[PDB]
């Protein structure tokens, strides 16, 4: 846990997916409504107060690459790393350098 | 100038013009033209990622209308997309 950060954080990635794919539909997927449970609870910071639901179709839309109305695990971890990608640049300063 | 608040609001205008006008529709950018402006103007917005299917990607999502352009109605709404994002890590996101 302690002893290795980065292991404890490949598995909040997998635990907190299926902690909100589980509730309805496809167990393995993620829904616009488990969408939107996920990044609430376990991403506050990032959203705001958003609720414009235009703008999560918007990002459930772009997320879901396939186009089969749902969040897979596979389009999960992108997501996740295009947040971390950006966590990096502002790391390095991209609006000040 | 005097102001930098009003620069901010004269170079996005420009900016948008500086590329829009070279292909085809002179108010909208095309694949070509974003990538002009994304490349020139925001360098450090992206790390010289090279993925063409990537950048297809950002150009379909900033495409809202699906007109295969982006207008300057949706180049504001990424511009603040961006500017929001900086203001979370600004305050301090994973930190
Ligand atoms: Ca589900
Ligand atoms: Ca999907
Ligand atoms: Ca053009
Ligand atoms: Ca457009």
């Amino acid at each position: 846990s302690m002893a290795c950060p980065l292991e404890k954080a490949l598995d909040v990635m997998v635990s907190t997916f299926h902690k909100y794919s589980g509730k309805e539909g496809d167990k393995f997927k993620l829904n616009k409504s488990e969408l939107k449970e996920l990044l609430t609870r376990e991403l506050p910071s990032f959203l705001g107060k958003r609720t414009d639901e235009a703008a999560f179709q918007k990002l459930m839309s772009n997320l879901d690459s396939n186009r089969d109305n749902e969040v897979d695990f596979q389009e999960y971890c992108v997501f996740l790393s295009c947040i971390a990608m950006m966590c990096n640049e502002f790391f390095e300063g991209f609006p000040d350098k």
